[PDB]
């Protein structure tokens, strides 16, 4: 899986230890193993949401499988629980595009997982 | 919604409102209330179209409804004349990606839209 | 097509003939004139693959048609070979994701290829 954060939010607020923090709770969340984790998160854009450039995040969770309705919805509450916490954003300024990826559309390793 | 530019021309060349205006041309064009609408600028990036790094961009816009062949054609040329009249790209050096986003991959405020 | 690094290299260790390598060996892959390539590098960003921060990209390659199984699986050869020799990175430490784009959600000069 992939999960991307893009926030307003200066990289300063960006504590360490949030990279492996998402790591292990989407490993967990998911029910992947971390080795199979990736995790990007891109501080100081440029970004409104709603008109206000109040803090703000829009996100994506690519996976191979474990979407669903039940699934995202649980994701939500603890990647919004998440950003909340760690970066002070406001969950109702978070968006999370969630992505059910076909094994023969996502390459790894000179092949797919097809 | 959600619209992404990234583009290689330089950030101060992006005008003061621009985000402002998306929000609000988004907001007239996809008829969703602008609080919806979030918007995300990407300027000074490392780009090439055609294999020519002169001005360009790379946008894709997301949102549950609202996507489909007339209205595409509509945002296309929207947002083509918005970044030829603010930051001068040429409208044959823009690709947009269109996405419609079923509600219950999207989430938002600890929840789903579904 | 439109193809997108995001990657943990320093912006110095990406060549700078990188994105037009890109542009044609894209070109010769898809079978499409470079003219309708996009290519985009986002270096320095802050990532992790498997819990780690070595050297690593997270990709996306969209294209109207000239997507599936066994051209995916060939994709990500050159890709990753790619990777590997410019930018010095582990091609198990690279995710590709393969988008087939309908011409009625690509806009591009002032309107979409549908
Ligand atoms: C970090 C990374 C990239 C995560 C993917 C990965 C890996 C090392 C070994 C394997 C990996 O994912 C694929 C896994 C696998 C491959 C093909 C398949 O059909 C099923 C699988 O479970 C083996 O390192
Ligand atoms: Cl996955
Ligand atoms: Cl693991
Ligand atoms: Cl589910
Ligand atoms: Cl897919
Ligand atoms: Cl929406
Ligand atoms: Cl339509
Ligand atoms: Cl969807
Ligand atoms: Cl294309
Ligand atoms: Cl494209
Ligand atoms: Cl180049
Ligand atoms: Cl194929
Ligand atoms: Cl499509
Ligand atoms: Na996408």
């Amino acid at each position: 899986p992939m999960f991307i954060v893009n926030t307003n939010v200066p990289r300063a607020s960006v504590p360490d230890g949030f990279l492996s923090e998402l790591t292990q709770q989407l490993a967990q969340a998911t029910g992947k193993p971390p080795q199979y984790i990736a995790v990007h998160v891109v501080p100081d854009q440029l970004m409104a949401f709603g008109g206000s450039s109040e803090p703000c995040a829009l996100c994506s969770l690519h996976s191979i499988g474990k979407i669903g309705g039940a699934q995202n919805r649980s994701y939500s509450k603890l990647l919004c629980g998440l950003l909340a916490e760690r970066l002070r954003i406001s969950p109702d300024r978070v968006y999370i595009n969630y992505y059910d990826m076909n094994a023969a559309n996502v390459g790894w390793n000179n092949s797919t997982f097809a």
